[PDB]
């Protein structure tokens, strides 16, 4: 197991990108990623190329949502879409995991931001949350996702 931690700050939706290079098939990444401060309603992901969800979920933002359940349908049809495998925490939550089989040799990215969620009572309006979140990041380092974030091993991953 190879562990190694990252440390972020969410405004604006402006997600961050982290760079995954030569990961072979067969692999498999684990990733847990909390909120350590602030409202944030964490949202991680994982591709091959780097695209920008800010794109697709802000047209998300913009649509006219009645319920959870409609939010649940538009942002799960986008992200299935944009990530090869991803996670929110529901909005409820506040630590989003994923597990992750490389399935081709090369060059992945990691996205870490805030996914959608209603915040009003005077309406359904849903909208991005901000704050810092603690990225933890392993490769074939299953205690990832039990809760075990203790770095070890080499370096595999860095900042987009």
């Amino acid at each position: 197991g190879r562990v190694q931690h990252f440390t972020g700050y969410i405004e604006d939706g402006r997600g961050i990108f982290y760079s995954l290079p030569d990961m072979k098939q067969g692999d498999i990444i684990y990733a847990s990623m909390q909120n350590t401060g602030g409202n944030l309603d964490p949202l991680v992901g994982i591709m091959a190329e780097e695209i920008d969800p800010a794109v697709s979920l802000g047209q998300v933002l913009e649509k006219a949502l009645a319920s959870e359940n409609d939010l649940i349908s538009e942002l799960t049809a986008v992200a299935d879409r944009i990530f090869l495998g991803w996670d929110d925490d529901g909005g409820k939550g506040y630590s989003a995991s994923l597990e992750f089989t490389i399935p081709r040799d090369g060059t992945y990215h990691i996205f870490a931001g805030s996914t959608i969620t209603n915040q009003r009572l005077d309406k359904f309006q849903p909208t991005y949350t901000t704050g810092s979140f603690q990225l933890i990041l392993g490769l074939n380092a299953p205690q990832v996702i039990s809760g075990e974030g203790e770095p070890e091993g080499e370096v595999f991953a860095s900042l987009a």
